[PDB]
DNA sequence: GCGGCTCGGA
DNA sequence: GCTCGGCTCGGA
């Protein structure tokens, strides 16, 4: 029973952008920066199009966010993202003071965001990020999944 | 191999006097491959409303440009700042082989400091790290800008 | 040594 | 794994 504007809503359209880097033959994560209810920020990941090894969804999301904000810091903002953030994207959330992020499916091989470390919430950081997951993760694992070319029932066989 | 480490932090402490006009932080960095620069960069993150716009993601983001592939294998990336854990995690989906950083960020570093992402086990990369090249002249450009002496910092 | 310190929500 | 390898892009 997914009604608008909820975590399941969002992730949806998280969803839609995956796909847009599936057919872009990059790994299948989108991303959606959600504010008051509104987009903010939209992407995917385009890193082997555009040369760019940090092109990841989430930053595409964010460095979209600062200029329809006129402003690096996006306060209050939850992220959707389909795939746990890595370091790169996780410590570029603490930057931009977000409140919260939302993912679907874990990377338990090198997840930032709780999985190989938790970055968000380490001792020490001038901000601390909430944490949100497992919205649509079967969603998300099987995009995954399918480009890594790999069975859905071996993608984190441990949390199952 | 060829240059020295001092030689390449010269340049970029070039860049970070580059930030600093721009009224950001002093940061500046230089992306070095078989001795020749492939990228650089300064501290534009207030300018652009870009919040990964630190000196070492926009002198990766030109060298995978110049190099057309987001895969800088065996790269030397120069920064007169410590790492911050995002720019820290962009080396390792770039796959450089070494970071050399001056002044170290004793509050918030992920190179050494605050943790070590880079040799953190688990982590399908490890980047090398030198640590102290002209850290002086580092120090002074952020004390100057953070408005702090230069006996406090570190 | 403006506030309080590794941009001003450091 | 109506079987590509080896698994969290192919230097996963
Ligand atoms: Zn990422
Ligand atoms: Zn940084």
């Amino acid at each position: 029973s997914e009604v608008e504007f909820s975590h399941e809503y969002w992730m949806r359209h998280a969803l839609a952008l995956a796909k847009r880097a599936r057919d872009e033959r990059e790994v299948p994560v989108g991303a959606v920066l959600v504010l008051n209810n509104r987009v903010i920020g939209e992407g995917w990941n385009r890193g082997i199009g555009l040369h760019d090894p940090t092109a990841h969804a989430e930053i595409m999301a964010l460095r979209q966010g600062g200029l329809v904000m006129q402003n690096y810091r996006l306060y209050d903002a939850t992220l959707y993202t389909t795939f746990e953030p890595c370091v790169m994207c996780a410590g570029a959330m603490i930057h931009s003071r977000i409140g919260r992020v939302v993912f679907g499916v874990r990377n338990a091989k090198t997840g930032a965001a709780g999985s190989l470390m938790d970055v968000l919430h380490h001792p020490g950081m001038n901000h601390r990020v909430e944490i949100t997951e497992g919205i649509l993760a079967d969603e998300c694992e099987a995009l995954l999944c399918r480009f890594f070319r790999m069975p859905r029932r071996v993608f984190n066989a441990q949390k199952k």
